[PDB]
């Protein structure tokens, strides 16, 4: 019917990676209304989102932590805890849970899931 | 005595929120580089950059959690764990714990330690 209250994960800016967000709005023009998890709104082109929720498993995904910000790895299990989601990211042979608001893709990883996924 | 490689809480201006960033370069003009938690760099005005590391305690914060975006509460507490800083956040008495990332300032927060930990 309609995409607005999906979660998703879009690239707002030339130079970014996939964050996850939800659909606030169906602006027209192929553009939607995004809200980030961080809280930032602004309208982003359907080619620049991922409907996805959560991300599939076995995905390459970079899963954010302090001090790191390209460390890639495999998404092999998810977990509703008290509401909130959590992904279980695989990185040589180790395992560890990560919010959802953490696991960002590049533009490679995201063009993964493009045809599949993409808007 | 510079501030490159120091980490702060910054102004997005876009909604008014401070976000958890670190100052990667001088770009003169008052205008600093940040490069924020989630990967994204950008050119900041010094006037909208914290210099705090870590948020100290009893400062009103916004902790973020999923569908949360507006959830405000107050700093008990702070954890080094294998070298990622977590907040312990008070609200209606009871204290949860937030990765730094997930502690953000409304304008009217960031504006009360402005006085003390801008850059302006
Ligand atoms: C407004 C800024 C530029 C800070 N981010 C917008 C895009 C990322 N949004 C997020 O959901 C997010 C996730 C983890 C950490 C941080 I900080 C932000």
């Amino acid at each position: 019917n309609s995409f607005v209250g999906l979660r998703v994960v879009a690239k707002w800016s030339s130079n970014g990676y996939f964050y996850s967000g939800k659909i606030t709005r169906d602006v027209g023009a192929g553009k939607y209304k995004l809200l980030f998890d961080d809280g930032y709104e602004c309208d982003v082109l359907g080619k620049d989102i991922l409907l996805c929720d959560p991300i599939p498993l076995d995905t390459e995904v970079t899963a954010l932590s302090e001090d790191e910000y390209f460390s890639a790895g495999v998404v092999k299990g998810h977990r509703k805890e008290s509401g909130e989601l959590y992904y279980s990211i695989e990185k040589e042979g180790q395992r560890k849970w990560y919010k959802r608001m953490a696991v960002i893709l590049s533009l490679e990883q995201g063009n993964r899931l493009r045809e599949q996924y993409g808007l």
